[PDB]
């Protein structure tokens, strides 16, 4: 038998830093969950019990809170890139870091209006991540993503002219709810080392923006064909507001909400143009997913 | 043996309920998930097989689908009284009906500035609660409550002077990250039954916004001394500011975030004032429960 | 305002201990998570920020560990009483102690027939809980129950002659499936304190195994005629075989699988005695609940 | 912009499927969750909202439901086979069939010593799964896997010899608690089509079987040098019991239980060898993956 493929980490590291303007007063407070998986010269600790090849995983939790303690932690695409090129450049035989961050929301308190200095509140459990891959001598591949954004709209939503054959009981409709949760995944040029992705930093933040503003502008007006026809509008809109992106991803379940037929009860009406009262379904759910890129 | 107390019906019902204004197309949409229980003369269906006392757990469900077909579902105190009086009044043998209603964000979106007619964004996990009990004889006790409203603030937080012992080994602070999840439960006056409930239906939506309100300002403007200390300032602003509520009840969770001591590698400074980066704890936590009434 | 009720303490605290036999080599492990929440004389840190009555809850968790270290785990139901008994003796302010412990299924692997010496699987997500309450007069108040015990046949159970109305679709059933998750709980008899908690030790983990028996046997043989009817069954059983126990509480969800009718594909035949496919429906779901005692 | 990749399909279909000896009156439950993701010629209706290349998802699940009442769902893996194929062959566009069975366990209880005929317990959350990829001209390549064992062995396992710098903190240890949630996952050779998977039906029971109790046994028994060593032999073991197999993965968290210096309190002696009560740490965790194959 041979060792095909290996990686090993840290999954699931907590990490908060704050920032303190000494000036103003005003505190900002950022909070991830941190993966790190390195590859590189390391089969014998599988094959012979070689210890002398491992960096303890135990050491790169050290080095995770080390690196956020000496560095920015924003945007999270030159974080990730800092760490994962630590690891490749400190350890010889480490030759591949896989650096994976989710950000949680800590967004600043309105009070009386006002922006409050250090008061936080989780509004909403949209991520924003990253996955950075950096490869000894191959640069840095950023793939920047946003996930858990659930959405609903009431009407401006058909599902009509799709094949009929004897598996088929759905009916065709020209109205009806639409509702999902929005995973979307933008993924960058690749990056010859750290030198270009800090050349690129105002880009990353400016780019998620326009990610989640399109995606949310085209949900509330495309009157939409189909989740395909939707998200594909979603992903053509991005692919041309910003030229070093090479492909979007969409994933899109669609969380059906039924009609529910109340006729057998005096007569009620609340089917077609009547229904107003539906069951949001658990399951099973549509799951649609595209990658769209360049011609 | 004897029953000595019973009660059954239907749990995890998801409603959804849209509105539309035929004159302005705009839709709003409402989405619950609600649970019945009811109690009266069903001992025999336990001891004797005798089913003939059962209202089927599926008519349950069937009557809150039509109930909210018929009748307003908001504000959830009013829905909840109009649907447990429902089984004590429509059934002779069943003597009281106990509804819980967990209302989910539907938000309206904003899209370039203003406000979409029938999209909706899940902006947080934060949840609008009641507990309405309908008694054959002794009212409506209705609970109203909101949970999953998720704080952090940086600073202006202290714990010290707190008793020291053998078993003690906490560090006294004078600056530290508190961070919490609120569960706050307001209790109604006792109602005489459906017609005092719809006299006060201004109030509920009112409280509830008053209660959120207090909750945050003092949470955020507080220099704190403890959780406790915090959560009573809030309860006694709300029990001020609404004649109607008999008893306030908090109860919060310390989610901890420690310093993390980094001197070990090259004398790295983060700890006391240089404290910058911070490991938040998943478990243990803190857990604080204080109910407050009227003198 | 005034502070009618209060409680505070330490959550999710999790335990794990090892029991080694020096002469047979052979290990055992017990793992637990523990909550302990005090009442007393507290109301000053909530009105007038006085910590100085305040056994921190970092010491709470600190306890928990030496109490451990330093006594028996097991049966749970002694321990809670040992560690609430703790409290109220040290502290003279504090006069009620609320002990929860959840305990979690670490269960010997058999190896080639045989049971291995250090190593264990977690087979099942079934838990033993005990809640104890041990306040300060008034002698200690144990609950003892199991949950998450997830079962299901596939015949004999019927559910016919409910009441019928213009609220009913359900039709009625002489063969259907049942599948639930058990929750049940027996209530012990006050003890005085520690002194009669320990001269009952060997009957705590022999009334958990005759609950979890009776349980599983009447489930398995019971034509049922209904959830109800099934679970007072259990309830009067265990009441007979333990004399020491004052109530038993049962609450048991009715997990719903549905037939699907396929006969608009090919005249399929998949309904009534002829139903082999079934959808499992993840809600809502029926939820019945029932306390039984003694005459 | 362009369509580089798109797939679609239903996700979280649960399928319940009793079969009935009418000889012997045992019945035998099956119950999975299904998803299915089908690709081809589909790329219109995301750009052109050309919905007659949808073989709608409702209809998807209604083929599930089929299948499953026309064919045998057990194993998995030519279950599976049988939908995919279905998908590629019914629908000239579509080219690929992508289907995911997790398969939940109900096991037969055992009453008074022997195998109850229609009684059922989830004994345990752990899953068998299969990863089924239908590709039209290209044979189907099946992955199995079992996932969600928990097991913990507390001791005869060591981690000394490893990488020190100025990162590391750890510390060398010749005895410590290992404990982990085993995904383990075997690829089969490709297979030509529906009558090759056929013809090696025996094989797929028998094979998840071989995996599961050489996990067990393996760690168990091996006096571990490090989790990396540890699943090597594992996955060596099952290569060399099964031909068919081309490739072993495994990926393994490292559950780390902490030991707890009470020495503070009373000079107590909980550390080295003196360590009876520790800490599960819920986060963070080691992960550790290998792919092995043949020489
Ligand atoms: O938007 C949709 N896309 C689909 O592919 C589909 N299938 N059923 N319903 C659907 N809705
Ligand atoms: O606010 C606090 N209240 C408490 O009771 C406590 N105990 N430890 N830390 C604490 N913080
Ligand atoms: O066992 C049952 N008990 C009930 O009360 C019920 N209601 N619908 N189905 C049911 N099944
Ligand atoms: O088994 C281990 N493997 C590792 O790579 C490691 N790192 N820290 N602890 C460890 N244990
Ligand atoms: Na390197
Ligand atoms: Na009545
Ligand atoms: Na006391
Ligand atoms: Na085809």
């Amino acid at each position: 038998s041979a060792v095909k493929a290996a990686r090993y980490g840290k999954d699931n590291v907590r990490v908060y830093k704050v920032h303190k303007d000494e000036k103003t007063g005003v505190q900002t407070v950022y909070e991830m969950t941190v993966c790190v998986l390195l590859e590189g010269e390391i089969e014998t600790s599988y094959t012979k019990a070689d210890n002398s090849v491992i960096v303890a995983t135990d050491s790169i939790k050290n080095t995770i809170y080390i690196t956020a303690k000496q560095n920015p932690v924003t945007p999270p695409e030159l974080f990730g890139s800092i760490l994962g090129t630590h690891f490749i450049e400190k350890y010889n035989h480490i030759h591949a870091a896989h650096v994976n961050i989710v950000c949680h929301r800590w967004t600043r308190m309105d009070i009386d209006g006002k922006p409050h200095p250090h008061s936080f509140i989780r509004d909403s459990e949209e991520k924003r991540n990253v996955q950075v891959d950096v490869v000894e001598g191959k640069g840095i591949d950023i793939k920047s993503s946003l996930s858990g954004l659930t959405v609903l709209k009431s009407t401006n939503s058909q599902f009509w002219g799709f094949l009929r054959d004897e598996y088929t009981t759905l009916k065709e409709t020209w109205d009806r709810i639409l509702s999902t949760d929005v995973d979307a995944t933008w993924q960058w040029k690749n990056f010859s080392g750290l030198q270009e992705v800090r050349s690129h930093v105002p880009k990353f933040d400016a780019t998620w923006a326009t990610a989640r503003e399109v995606t949310l502008k085209t949900f509330a007006e495309d009157n939409s064909a189909s989740v395909q026809a939707t998200m594909y509008k979603m992903a053509e809109q991005i692919l041309a507001r910003q030229q070093l992106i090479e492909t979007v991803e969409y994933s899109l379940p669609n969380k059906h909400y039924f009609e529910i037929d109340l006729s057998w009860h005096k007569g009620l009406q609340n089917t077609g143009k009547n229904a107003e009262v539906f069951a949001p379904q658990s399951d099973p759910n549509g799951l649609i997913k595209c990658t769209v890129g360049r011609s």
